[PDB]
């Protein structure tokens, strides 16, 4: 029905990615010379109109470091395709074995992109929600994107959201800190040893986690400031965007790598 629309015979569906209740992920091929990542909706599980509201938004919200809707099979069994991102999930590549490697100044460029895609997201006043890891595709050359798998996450959510569900990009804010840990223990679980009622009792007589071992202290203020009470008084993406970006210079002058970071 848009220009979006391709025949189902343009895709030569390879290799299992695994299932949610709705459907199965394939990596495969359109028009036999592009690596695609392919959505699937299993008939029945649910309707068109809700499977697609996806790639509806994937059409709203368009920039280099957000994941790339490609096409729409739109007619049963219904298809989304995107850009193949060809090192997978964020969190995978973290607890794997690239993650021996990574050392802060890759992790920071990481940060600066996430950030990035998330400043096109303040700037479209849109809101994700999910901020987290495990919704960051890594791509060639530790290229990055804000994505969201349709994966509660209360340890990687705001107070005011988990609670009263006042979502909003500075809660996202607060999501980015709480990432920031992610990439600086290579994608351990945040708040270790805690269970979810204990974050919520914990985080709101003002516990916060504690700079992470080797990480420099501006950069834990930075997650700070990401999870202050006040939803406000949060910085922007844009100012994270840049402050990141300028790191290396700014920021940590001195900066020297150490075992870990
Ligand atoms: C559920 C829902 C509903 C409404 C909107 C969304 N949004 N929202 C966004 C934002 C706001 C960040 C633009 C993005 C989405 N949808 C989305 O990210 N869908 C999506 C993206 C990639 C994949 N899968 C893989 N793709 C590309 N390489 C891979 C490489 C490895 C691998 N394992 C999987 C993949 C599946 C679904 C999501």
């Amino acid at each position: 029905k848009d220009a979006w629309e391709i025949p189902r015979e343009s895709l030569r569906l390879e290799v299992k990615l695994g299932q949610g209740c709705f459907g199965e992920v394939w990596m495969g091929t359109w028009n036999g010379t592009t690596r695609v990542a392919i959505k699937t909706l299993k008939p029945g599980t649910m309707s068109p109109e809700a499977f697609l509201q996806e790639a509806q938004v994937m059409k709203k919200l368009r920039h280099e470091k957000l994941v790339q809707l490609y096409a729409v099979v739109s007619e049963e069994p219904i298809y989304i395709v995107m850009e193949y991102m060809s090192k997978g999930c964020l969190l995978d590549f973290l607890k794997g074995e690239m993650g021996k490697y990574l050392r802060l100044p890759q992790l920071v460029d990481m940060a600066a992109q996430i950030a990035s895609g998330m400043a096109y997201v303040e700037r479209m006043n849109y809101v994700h929600r999910d901020l987290r890891a495990a919704n960051i595709l890594v791509g060639e050359n530790l290229v990055c994107k804000v994505a969201d798998f349709g994966l509660f996450p209360i340890k990687w959510t705001a107070p005011e959201a988990a609670l009263y569900g006042r979502f909003t990009i500075k809660s996202d804010v607060w999501s980015f800190g709480i990432l920031l840990t992610e990439l600086t223990t290579k994608g351990r679980v945040p708040y270790p040893g805690m269970v979810n009622r204990e974050v919520l009792d914990q985080v709101e007589r003002g516990y916060r986690m504690p700079c992470p071992p080797e990480c420099p202290e501006s950069l834990h203020d930075l997650m700070c400031q990401c999870w202050r009470k006040d939803p406000e008084e949060r910085p922007t993406f844009e100012y994270l965007q840049a402050f990141l970006e300028d790191y290396f210079t700014s920021t940590e002058p001195q900066y020297q790598p150490g075992e870990n970071l």
